[PDB]
């Protein structure tokens, strides 16, 4: 049961040489300098790897799973916001697993709204101290969602508890949502299958299900995103769901879009062998054999092209690897420019608290813990008005 | 990391398992029938081996060129033919070839059988033929016994494993690998052959000779091999039915030995002690055999009808002798569905108690891991009620 906190490496001088496949270029050896090649031929094999031997195959539906709005309140913070409560039933048992969604509108705004769909680690009255809640405690976590902020900007939030999809502990798979899609003579995912990374994301495609049917949300304006393990999600959600207009990893780390190759402190062995459900089985062929990746993380950035995302990081979360994440952006810069869009605006790494968001990748390094804290929510806001207003 | 201070040898402390149903489909058919196996059941479990054990080896739309390049009809003093049969692995012919070394005895009535084995060195290790020249000539003619098998009216067919691969985690950079690559592809795909997908692949490209020749009876090709190669054989007669009766010698962990028991040598300590051996997918079940979607009696189960002799040995602790025994066992209704017997006993046998009256036999014999005469002794008298 090994602590791979003290074994990992956090000496940049001590990350092994390595090369990174090649983004541009196909199996077949067929290299792209076109966003046709890139669209036809590539992105497509780069997304099969990824729900093969990553994330793993999800259920795809022929139809819209049943939702309702439960509760309504048009007047939820002193009349500043409309709140609504969406339950979505996620199986065919009406007892089975539901997303109860929490959405928050702004009032006093004319067009259809811009919404923040994240996914969060605690209920939903954990999300704002909103007085029509009951009951961590309520607004808990407020620091990590900055409901005011987002509202002040006329934009929404959505947020739905992960555990509603899938609880994130090691069960074999006999809870959440998996066993309700196996075949008859199936007690488990297949190989390459989805584990609950996957699940969580199909959960957020489920919640954007609803919400393009919102009269009051622009479809064509929702942004994901989530911390650390809702990271890794989000940005996923965004590579497998292109209708999510912007795309924001809060400190994705490892499996995330660090570069796996640097081996720098979480690597793939620490991930599996700690959270066995959270990648699909085919994943655990890669542990400490990072090397033989098909793929790196700049191609998993690359699936979000021309898309924009913002990468953040936080200086004391050495774990999560804050280079490789902005060489994981880096990586993904090539595919941008098929679409003649920019980088990131810098070569190397930049110092703390220095964000550069004017490209279709943003990046910041800021100080303190691994969190989401009103800082990254500030520049987060910063980067959607350049895409969400004119 | 030593493997061997983690190994188990206490039956009493061999953990709780399910053996994954070999007659239900995936999605959920219960198989009752030969039909159900031979239309549905097999072709699923066929695939999982493929995709995630051995790895997929190149399928070719024809034969490739094979050679004659020696014969002499009066070899072992006029007791056999020797034959020396080149076999290209590739189009270029200055590629990889198969070096087919083939014993016939003389002056047999009809087409003779023939056990194809694979060894672990050239071929005039296989016996004191003088005719040949050169660790030394002779050297592995305990492991062959060919007196024994001309004596029986059979013949053998050798080749050398480093023919086709060798035997050492190079990146796949030497051996046949590098000559199936499409542009692009430095290294197999997750789901393609490592050098046991090749090695067996290899005795299928010999077996393309071996029909072709005259004096052989085709439908009565025997595949043997002992510890590696012994898994190599299984795998060759589970992935290519042409041949008519397997012997595993001592294959073990990933050859017929129950995966799940983690009794002596594990997946984790094969896959890391031998990176190349399986597919890049095998190496996602280290320490996970709890999550295989087979075990090692459905790849016996492949057989199916054909015959297969399971040889342990003893010391050979590492193997897991009853484990492989119950690779045995766990085929038995796959069988039975050809209105065929088992292994013939509930519990493992004694130490040199052969059964080998169903179309399972087993055997524990005394001594190391190894192929002893005692083994071919067991082996003939199983090919003796197939062949005559
Ligand atoms: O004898 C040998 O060299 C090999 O035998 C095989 O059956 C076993 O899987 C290997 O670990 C090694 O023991």
């Amino acid at each position: 049961r090994k602590d791979y906190a003290k074994l990992a490496n956090y000496d940049e001088s001590k990350v092994p040489q390595y090369t990174l496949p090649s983004v541009l270029m196909c199996h077949d050896g067929e290299m792209v300098q076109t966003k046709e090649q890139w669209e036809q031929k590539r992105r497509p094999e780069i997304l099969n790897l990824f729900t093969t031997y990553m994330f793993g195959k999800a259920p795809v539906l022929k139809h819209k799973l049943p939702c309702t709005v439960s509760r309504i309140n048009e007047k939820a913070l002193n009349g500043r916001a409309t709140r609504k409560e969406i339950t979505i039933q996620l199986t065919d048992d009406p007892q089975g697993p539901h997303i109860d969604l929490q959405l928050y509108l702004p009032n006093h705004v004319s067009g259809k709204i811009p919404v923040f769909l994240g996914i969060s680690f605690m209920p939903n009255y954990t999300i704002y101290d909103d007085p029509d809640l009951s009951v961590s405690f309520r607004g808990s976590m407020d620091k990590s969602w900055q409901l005011d902020k987002i509202l002040e900007h006329g934009y929404g939030l959505a947020t739905f508890c992960y555990n509603d999809v899938d609880p994130d502990f090691d069960d074999d798979f006999q809870n959440g949502v998996h066993p309700y899609y196996y075949e008859k003579g199936q007690n488990f995912p297949d190989p390459d299958q989805w584990g609950s990374i996957a699940a969580w994301a199909w959960g957020m495609s489920r919640a954007m299900d609803y919400l393009e049917t919102d009269k009051k949300v622009d479809a064509k304006k929702v942004a994901v995103i989530g911390h650390s393990r809702l990271g890794k999600t989000a940005v996923w959600a965004g590579a497998s769901d292109p209708r999510f207009a912007l795309v924001i990893s809060g400190n994705s780390g490892c499996c995330g879009v660090a570069i796996s190759r640097r081996c720098f402190g979480e690597t793939v062995e620490a991930m599996n062998v700690r959270f066995p459900h959270w990648f699909c089985g085919n994943y655990k062929q890669f542990n400490d054999r990072e090397k033989y990746l098909p793929f790196d993380q700049h191609e998993l950035v690359a699936l979000i092209a021309p898309r924009p995302i913002y990468i953040a990081s936080a200086e004391e979360d050495n774990w999560s690897d804050q280079k490789g994440e902005f060489l994981g952006g880096k990586g993904a810069e090539p595919v941008y420019a098929l679409y003649g869009l920019g980088g990131i605006g810098c070569e190397e790494m930049p110092p703390v608290d220095t964000p550069y968001m004017n490209g279709p990748i943003a990046y910041h390094n800021r100080k303190g813990p691994h969190a989401v804290l009103p800082y990254d929510w500030e520049q987060f806001l910063r980067f959607a008005d350049k895409y969400f207003k004119n």
